[PDB]
């Protein structure tokens, strides 16, 4: 399968989350930031770039987070904690940004793949 990375960035027991603005059927979701793993890179590699694209912010890649999601017959996504080196996260390619605790967790509105990572998500926070 394709790999698809995706960033859990906490911050002061905060973590950030992502509103999509593409395709239409995921516009207006919240995710966690990442993208497709191309050739040649690592998992920590590939997410590092895609968050230093889409965020501005330079992370430290590191451990799993949650299972692997099952995208569809091409493609896993897995999510990794990260912690941010340096910047303030800025929206290049999403719609918004939010900081959420452990309490808006279970009721954001999810894009349907990421919504697996809750409970694991809540802890983290905890
Ligand atoms: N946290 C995420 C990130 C991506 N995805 C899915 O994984 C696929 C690839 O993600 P993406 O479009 O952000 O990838 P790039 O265009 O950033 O490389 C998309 O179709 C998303 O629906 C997801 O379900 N959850």
């Amino acid at each position: 399968k394709q790999i698809v990375v995706a960033g859990a960035l906490i911050s002061r027991g905060t973590l950030l989350v992502a509103q999509r603005d593409r395709p239409a059927e995921l516009a207006g979701l919240w995710e966690l930031p990442g993208g497709k793993v191309t050739p040649g890179e690592s998992d920590a590699d590939a997410l590092a770039r895609e968050l230093r694209e889409e965020l501005g912010v330079d992370v430290a890649v590191g451990e799993r987070l949650g299972a692997d999601v099952a995208l569809n017959d091409a493609m896993t996504l897995r999510a990794y904690r990260v912690t941010l080196r340096s910047g303030s996260p800025h929206p290049h390619d999403h719609r918004a940004l939010r900081w959420v605790g452990a309490d808006e967790i279970d009721g954001l509105a999810w894009v349907p793949a990421d919504r697996a990572w809750v409970p694991d998500l809540v802890a983290a926070l905890s």
